[PDB]
RNA sequence: CAAACUCCGUGAUAGCUGGUUCUCCCCGAAAUGCAUUUAGGUGCAGCGUCGCAUGUUUCUUGCCGGAGGUAGAGCUACUGGA
């Protein structure tokens, strides 16, 4: 009997988004992005080498 | 006031400065080279990580084959110098 509560999402299709930047516990205080630079700014260009 | 004030383009643009929030488990860097209107930026290769593949090809030692050209030494051997 499936009931509409039963449902159950494949093992590995839900894999959990990534909130950068909340707390020293996971991804803390620079998101990932080092320490100061342009890319802890905004980018660079997909050209200028 | 070395170009008045209010509104608008306007979230002007900031390679610069600050800040970036709940827990645990696993691995774990560099401050190098090259290039750069480049030197406090950026990209490539090394350095990490995760996956896949080859599953030891890697590591240590022993032995073997090797080329050096340093320490030292030498100079009636040269270049110098006494
Ligand atoms: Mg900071
Ligand atoms: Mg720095
Ligand atoms: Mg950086
Ligand atoms: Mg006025
Ligand atoms: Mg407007
Ligand atoms: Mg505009
Ligand atoms: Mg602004
Ligand atoms: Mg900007
Ligand atoms: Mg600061
Ligand atoms: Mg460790
Ligand atoms: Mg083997
Ligand atoms: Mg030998
Ligand atoms: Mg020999
Ligand atoms: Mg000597
Ligand atoms: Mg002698
Ligand atoms: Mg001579």
């Amino acid at each position: 009997v499936i009931k509409l509560h039963d449902l159950k999402p494949a093992p590995g299709e839900k894999k959990a988004k990534t909130r950068v930047g909340r707390g020293e516990g996971s991804k803390g205080k620079t998101a990932g992005r080092g320490t100061k630079g342009t890319k802890a700014r905004k980018n660079v260009p997909v050209m200028f080498e």
